[PDB]
């Protein structure tokens, strides 16, 4: 169990916050929200 999940052609968009990926930009933005949101859970992006 050394290698992760085998795949081809890594998505251009990636969530550099928690650890996600997306094919398009709009998809990534929708996600980033969960991070760029005012809450008392953890460190925000801004
Ligand atoms: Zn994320």
């Amino acid at each position: 169990g050394s290698s992760g999940s085998s795949g081809t052609g890594e998505k251009p968009y990636s969530c550099n916050v928690c650890g996600k990926a997306f094919v398009l930009s709009a998809h990534l933005n929708q996600h980033l929200r969960v991070h760029t949101q005012e809450t008392l859970s953890g460190p925000s992006s801004g």
